[PDB]
């Protein structure tokens, strides 16, 4: 009996399904897709909720009429949904076709006020999402940054109230940064930094300074300020004093920086999940964050670029058991990514280590007791990628008898397109979900959701970095996975 060993598998739909004028054009097509998916034996899918096209005409002008649409679609299509709320800006970069800003209405206090932005050593500001610190500051008409986000997601559930109840919607992915994830936006891509730059320190918006000084004044230290041999975005960690081997991340004043750094962000998650869990409250559904994959500079001591997502991760420090722990409480979970990708794959000069990385953070919400899903990181077709995934998916292999030891609580891959459903592409993917499934159909009633509970105390930030050290090793992952693609 290997029912236990079973890993749903979701798929993340267009970043177009629905229009940027938020209309939902493309319904044909969806189905269509949709048609060779449930062919395939598919979960559900997952998407986009855009803040920017919801809540586009002026503050709590909620229109959701476009997002109705689509999920009567997928309902009409025996899917279940995995509903992100995006508080983020979609595209932006060079080339990018699908281009959603949050709401302008948000944006023009930026004219008055720009520290709303997350901002760089040079005074860039990164308009893609608000700054934590302005999590609690009321900034717009009135309301701060987590009262937009509380608001939206109890519009959310009033208006999509028909969809939890028929166990359509599943699980409510909770956007925390830019890219929807809960970190510093310390790599910009069209703005000045290219793979595989050792990042930024994006915290310099006049709220996060105030912190840090208050911070700074809390422990005896007035004096103290942002480090400032820390180079900039497209160095290596040998450029810098900083990041060097035995270099200032390791000092007393080093320590406490990257301890506030990382610290904000964590701190960040947490209030805005508990607003999450109080309006999704007796809902079957699954709460989650997604965290970044910085997997390059891995290999390194000062792990810069993690550093500078604001993953205070080292050879002795757990960065990631300190986000599950504060996750812990709310009975959140982590969806990761990089779940496709292989050492051997990475460039040699990025010093990557996704496979470790992976087993990681894997292993630190395993520890943590909780779900920890999985995405891939980049477009990938090929047998090779998924046979990585389905390592990662049961890493233990099957159980025979019973479940196995450790699993992913569900696997999303990125994303639909026509380029997915057709030719040896498709046949690729199908045999996939038959080894995620354990070679066993589809069972719609797998993973039963009680109804939400509350979230359990309030823990401070001391307790959340108890879970930082000792650092301990990974459970073991086999090196192949015993179900290949074939
Ligand atoms: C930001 C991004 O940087 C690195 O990705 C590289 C690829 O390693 C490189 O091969 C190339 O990727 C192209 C890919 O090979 C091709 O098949 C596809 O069709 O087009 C790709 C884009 O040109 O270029 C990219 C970019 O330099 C890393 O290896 C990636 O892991 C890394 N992704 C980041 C970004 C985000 C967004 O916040 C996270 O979701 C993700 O976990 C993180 O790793």
């Amino acid at each position: 009996n290997v029912k236990g060993n079973y890993v749903q598998v979701y798929v993340m739909l267009p970043l177009d399904a629905v229009s940027v004028n938020n209309r939902f054009e493309k319904g044909d097509e969806l189905r269509a897709q949709l048609r060779k998916l449930v062919e395939a034996g598919v979960d559900g899918v997952m998407v986009d909720v855009w803040w920017g096209l919801v809540e586009g005409k002026g503050p709590k002008a909620y229109d959701w009429s476009a997002y109705k649409q689509l999920f009567e679609l997928v309902q009409k299509a025996g899917l279940k949904l995995q509903a992100i709320m995006s508080f983020h800006q979609c595209g932006g970069n060079v080339g990018d076709a699908v281009n959603i800003p949050i709401p302008q209405w948000v944006r023009d206090v930026g004219t008055r006020d720009p520290d709303i932005f997350y901002t760089d050593g040079h005074g860039t500001r990164n308009i893609e999402y608000l700054t934590l610190g302005v999590d609690n500051q009321p900034l717009f008409h009135g309301r701060s940054a987590v009262q937009m986000y509380a608001d939206y997601m109890t519009s959310f559930r009033e208006n999509m109230k028909e969809f939890l109840d028929a166990g359509v919607i599943v699980d409510i992915e909770v956007g925390l940064g830019p890219a929807g994830e809960m970190r510093y936006p310390s790599y910009p891509q069209s703005h000045g930094w290219s793979f595989p730059g050792i990042g930024e320190f994006i915290c310099y918006d006049k709220y996060l300074q105030a912190d840090f000084k208050a911070a700074a004044a809390a422990v005896g230290h007035p004096e103290w300020e942002f480090p400032n041999d820390v180079g900039q975005y497209n160095d290596t960690p040998e450029r810098t004093q900083f990041f060097r081997d035995n270099g200032t991340y390791l000092s007393e004043k080093g320590r406490f920086f990257l301890a506030w750094y990382s610290n904000n962000l964590i701190k960040h998650g947490d209030r805005i999940l508990d607003e999450a869990n109080k309006v999704f409250l007796g809902y079957k559904v699954q709460l989650a964050i997604k965290i970044s994959g910085i997997h390059w500079w891995y290999k390194v001591p000062s792990h810069a670029a993690e550093l500078t997502a604001g993953y205070y991760n080292l050879h002795d420090r757990d960065g990631y058991r300190t986000i599950a722990r504060m996750l812990k409480r709310h009975r959140a979970s982590i969806n990761f990514t990089c779940a496709e990708m292989r050492d051997s794959e990475q460039s040699s000069q990025a010093m990557s280590a996704p496979e470790e990385l992976v087993q990681q953070v894997l292993s630190a919400g395993w520890r943590e007791g909780l779900n920890v899903a999985c995405e891939n990181a980049l477009p990938r077709y090929d047998p090779t990628a998924y046979n990585t995934i389905l390592r990662n998916a049961r890493p233990h292999g099957i159980n025979q008898s019973g479940p196995p030891e450790h699993k992913l609580f569900g696997f999303t891959y990125l994303r639909l397109s026509n380029q997915l459903v057709e030719g040896q592409n498709y046949a690729n993917f199908k045999t996939f979900v038959d080894r995620m499934h354990a070679n066993l159909p589809r069972d719609p009633y797998v993973d039963p959701m009680a109804p939400l509970p509350r979230s359990g105390p309030e823990i401070s930030i001391e307790m959340i970095l108890q879970a930082a050290q000792p650092k301990l090793q990974p459970f073991p992952f086999q090196e192949h996975t015993d179900l290949p693609v074939g």
